């Protein structure tokens, strides 16, 4: 996240840390979210490789001990049919992974709270990004969870030649772009938290920015839709 602030320890309890296993330690990789005891919503682009992956829960500091983290490995991944890695921009950006354990619900963990199906945002709705990626274009992750006010663009804006144009699809929703605050390599996978009807609610999952830079003006972060896998993502848990 750059342009952002340090959030609450343990102040978006849904969001967690997916790791994978580099050697003898671990390097997080991406964000996400989690939506069942046992099931983690992250995006596809984050497991397109094939390494050993864990996700930690109720984390604040990646670097130490806050005596409040859940670690437990990845069972089962299970992409979208139809993602294809070459083209980011066709959508389908969206994984389920399945914990190979239920992780305990407390204070610091708990599920997120999904839209129903099909709902859109009205232009500049008040969203929040969250997560541990890089602060800065080419930097460096941050050491605690970040966050950053970041209100969405509709379609309309954000599919017109002065942003995104043809690169962005509905099946999509925009937020930021202006210039300060954005999401960044390793918020990946991660959610756009949004107010409906005084309640918080991850709206999208972390897909992409521009190539030019993570924080461009009229460059919005681009997240996959949640809305508009609320039948799959159903389907999927309700069968494995
Ligand atoms: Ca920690």
């Amino acid at each position: 996240v750059v342009g952002g602030t340090e959030a609450q320890r343990n102040s978006w309890p849904s969001q967690i840390s997916l790791q994978y296993r580099s050697g003898s330690s671990w390097a997080h990789t991406c964000g996400g979210t989690l939506i069942r005891q046992n099931w983690v919503m992250t995006a596809a682009h984050c497991v397109d490789r094939e390494l050993t992956f864990r996700v930690v829960v109720g984390e604040h500091n990646l670097n130490q001990n806050n005596g409040t983290e859940q670690y437990v490995g990845v069972q089962k991944i299970v992409v979208h049919p139809y993602w294809n890695t070459d083209d980011v921009a066709a959508g389908y950006d969206i994984a389920l992974l399945r914990l190979a354990q239920s992780v305990t619900l407390n204070s610091y963990v708990q599920l997120g709270v999904l839209p129903r199906a099909g709902t859109i945002l009205a232009n500049n709705s008040p969203c929040y990004i969250t997560g541990w990626g890089l602060t800065r274009t080419n930097g460096q992750l941050a050491q605690t969870l970040q966050q950053a006010y970041l209100p969405t663009v509709d379609y309309a804006i954000c599919s017109s030649s002065s942003y995104w144009g043809s690169t962005v699809k509905n099946s999509m929703v925009c937020a930021g772009g202006d210039g300060v605050r954005s999401g960044c390599q390793g918020d990946s996978g991660g959610p756009l938290h949004c107010l409906v009807n005084g309640q918080y609610a991850v709206h999208g999952v972390t897909s992409f920015v521009s190539r030019l830079g993570c924080n461009v003006t009229r460059k919005p972060t681009v997240f996959t839709r949640v809305s508009a896998y609320i039948s799959w993502i159903n389907n999927v848990i309700a069968s494995n």
